């Protein structure tokens, strides 16, 4: 009975298992090795993951995401008050705890963030069970290093609600380091930088590892910088292109923008492995189709300031850790956006040509380390 490692992510989640001497990251029913952290409520069903994200444009008020930004916080937390202004779903106050309010099967219902996250975890659990062939009961679940006691408590509660025995809650940067075997040496300090650029957040952690013991020396980043901001740059570019080509402005049609955004995320992912991508959106606006293309070089130009802004938190973290660049032994890429070639070039250039640890898909590295640690704990 194998235990699983679960990366419960702000925008995407990922599950792996250590079995037969190696980790396997487990693909979902659609074949995707990561699954959106989305939950949708309709007149007839609750949708989780791909099915939820794939109907987001049809159902914005009842499609919940970003629950990790709420989990374990009080309603009056300035983070909650700030973030809620920009979600299409309703957040309400139940005894100074936030709840998401939706319509489901014709009725108004509210859920605590940990309940939303428990549904995402249930999906990851079922993804693993379909692969393994038997029920899964034990798991390691990861959290950001910045999470406090209440946020860790609520993440553990999400796991309990999903029917998991949570063996340990471990930090995301620690899990990434474990994935690359960086905690296996004996006496001797090793300095590791984790550069984690995901869908919604950017986190830099500097760890010192000595005889298997992890010590956080410094952290930095931006909780509102990630792949979604690169998608948004492409969206605005294509809104302008559509205006020039058809003299129609689509920006106020919430459905057309959301569907253009989905095609932009897909093209962005293609540009990490090809130098050009095609977009073909049928009936984007008023029956007008939108068939166009984007080059990698144009994408880099549209995001050049955003990509470059990731280096200042690295500088700051090094300052706070009292370390020079050359004193970092390993540079570990985490998060789907670190697959972007320009991002890798910026970081490698900043470190004067140093190797990047990127042999594990960066959007899977946290789950991979979590799966290793789950096996060790058994
Ligand atoms: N090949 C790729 N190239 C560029 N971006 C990617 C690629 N694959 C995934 N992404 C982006 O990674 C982001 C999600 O990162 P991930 O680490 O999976 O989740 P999270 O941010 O929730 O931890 C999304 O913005 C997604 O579009
Ligand atoms: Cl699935
Ligand atoms: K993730
Ligand atoms: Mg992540």
């Amino acid at each position: 009975a194998a235990a699983i490692g679960i990366d419960l992510g702000t925008t995407y989640s990922c599950v792996g298992v250590f079995q037969h001497g190696k980790v396997e990251i487990i693909a979902n029913d659609q074949g995707n090795r990561t699954t959106p952290s989305y939950v949708a409520f309709t007149d007839t069903e609750r949708l989780i993951g791909d099915a939820a994200k794939n109907q987001v444009a049809l159902n914005p008020q009842n499609t919940v995401f970003d629950a990790k930004r709420l989990i374990g916080r009080k309603f009056g937390d300035p983070v909650v008050q700030s973030d809620m202004k920009h979600w299409p779903f309703q957040v309400i106050n139940d005894g100074d705890k936030p709840k998401v309010q939706v319509s489901y099967k014709g009725e108004t219902k509210a859920f605590y963030p940990e309940e939303i996250s428990s549904m995402v975890l249930t999906k990851m659990k079922e993804i693993a069970e379909a692969y393994l062939g038997y029920p899964v009961t034990n798991a390691v679940i990861t959290v950001p290093a910045a999470f406090n006691d209440s946020q860790r408590q609520a993440t553990k509660d999400a796991g309990v609600i999903a029917g998991l025995n949570v063996l340990r809650i471990i930090n995301e940067p620690t899990a990434a380091a474990i994935a690359y075997g960086l905690d296996r040496t004996g006496k001797g300090e090793r300095n590791v930088l984790i550069f984690d650029l995901g869908g919604g957040t950017f986190d830099v952690s500097i760890l010192t590892i000595d005889d298997g013991i992890f010590e956080v020396k410094a952290t930095a980043g931006d909780t509102h910088l990630g792949g979604e901001d690169f998608d948004n740059r492409l969206v605005n570019h294509f809104v302008e292109e559509f205006k020039r080509k058809h003299k129609k402005d689509i920006s106020q049609n919430k459905r057309a923008v959301r569907r253009l955004r989905t095609a932009c995320e897909r093209a962005k992912r293609t540009l990490s492995s090809s130098t050009q991508a095609s977009l073909e959106i049928d009936s984007l606006f008023e029956g007008i189709d939108f068939y166009t293309s984007i080059t990698r070089a144009r994408f880099e130009e549209l995001c050049s300031d955003l990509f470059r802004s990731t280096l200042e938190p690295v500088e700051k973290a090094l300052r706070d850790a009292k370390l020079d660049k050359a004193q970092i032994h390993d540079l570990v890429l985490v998060g789907g956006s670190t697959r972007i070639p320009k991002v890798q070039k910026l970081l490698q250039d900043f470190f004067n040509g140093r190797d990047l640890n990127k042999s594990i898909n960066p959007d899977e590295a946290v789950a991979y380390g979590a799966a290793v640690q789950a096996a060790i704990l058994l």
